[PDB]
């Protein structure tokens, strides 16, 4: 019954696209992939670093979709692959959106992160 001292995070960006054009989702989306990858690493990585045992995410992928919705949905997610079981999906949340201390203008409200799986080691 092995313990397990770090789990692995998939980090996400989330935005809505104005598309009165009514053209391909994944069309409008691919417009901003090179921000969210820039984003991802220039900012996001870099503030969830402190956080991981080990140094290593996976390249950020879009979620393809089949749609031309008047707002498109555009999702990216990224794999931090060992980050120590001591800092709660709350806390790696609160780390997106807050940096400074008692700040209170918030960053990243198009980010959020899950646990993708509890049971990793470092």
């Amino acid at each position: 019954g092995h313990m397990h001292d770090c789990h692995q995070v998939t980090v996400s960006r989330d935005v809505t696209l104005q598309n009165k054009e009514r053209h391909d989702c994944n069309q409008v989306c691919a417009s901003i992939d090179k921000e969210t990858e820039n984003k991802l690493n220039t900012d996001i990585i870099p503030r969830l670093t402190r956080y991981m045992s080990v140094k290593g995410n996976s390249i950020i992928a879009r979620v393809q979709q089949s749609n031309s919705d008047p707002k498109c949905s555009c999702t990216w997610r990224a794999i931090i692959w060992r980050v120590y079981k001591a800092y709660d999906e709350n806390s790696l949340n609160v780390a997106l959106h807050v940096s400074h201390p008692n700040q209170q203008i918030g960053e990243n409200p198009d980010w959020s992160l899950v646990i993708s799986n509890p049971n990793v080691h470092c």
